[PDB]
């Protein structure tokens, strides 16, 4: 048992939600949290910008002195930092931006990050301003990821076509 509320079950292990992540992060203060990251941990926008702000940008500061010991991350790759006042930790993962001209076979890739964590908080990666089909992420969602995964889409609209279009 676990404290995430209101969930629409998809599978045995996929639960989706019409929620702010911000706000749902703030009221679970789940021990993962996934944060749509880009390669450089720039939290300019999207989800990135809003769990950013969330945070009054001590995630893009903790972000700025990873990127300066790391380099930067993998398209389709991950990094385990501090969740702040949201989360225990926020796993940044980079999906592909199609807007980037990315391949979208990567998003396969970023969704393995998933399992590496009994259970997430998570927005549909690629999706938003990172031009993919979230209903092409959900179904690689589901494929892929195999641990308790808490789906947060912030559109009612999007939502409601997710789960009247799933299979
Ligand atoms: O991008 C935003 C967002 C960020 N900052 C905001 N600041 C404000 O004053 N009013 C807003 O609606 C607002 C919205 N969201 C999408 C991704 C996370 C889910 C919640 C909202």
């Amino acid at each position: 048992v676990n404290s995430f509320s209101g969930y629409l079950k998809l599978t045995d292990n996929v639960y989706i939600k019409n929620a702010d992540i911000v706000e749902e992060a703030k009221k679970v203060k789940p021990t993962v949290v996934v944060n749509a990251a880009n390669v450089y941990l720039k939290h300019g926008g999207g989800v990135a910008g809003a769990l950013n702000k969330a945070t009054n940008n001590a995630m893009q500061v903790e972000s700025d002195d990873y990127i300066a010991t790391n380099g930067p991350l993998k398209v389709g790759g991950s990094c385990v930092l501090s969740g702040h006042n949201l989360a225990k930790h926020c796993l940044h993962v980079v999906g592909p931006n199609v807007n980037k001209g990315e391949d979208i076979q990567l998003l396969k890739s970023a969704y393995e990050n998933f399992n590496q964590h009994e259970v997430l908080l998570a927005p549909l990666l690629s999706a938003g301003i990172f031009g993919a089909d979230p209903i092409h992420s959900l179904r690689v969602c589901v494929d892929t990821v195999r641990t308790n995964v808490y789906l947060a889409v912030f559109d009612k609209n999007l939502y409601d076509k997710l789960v009247s279009s799933f299979l």
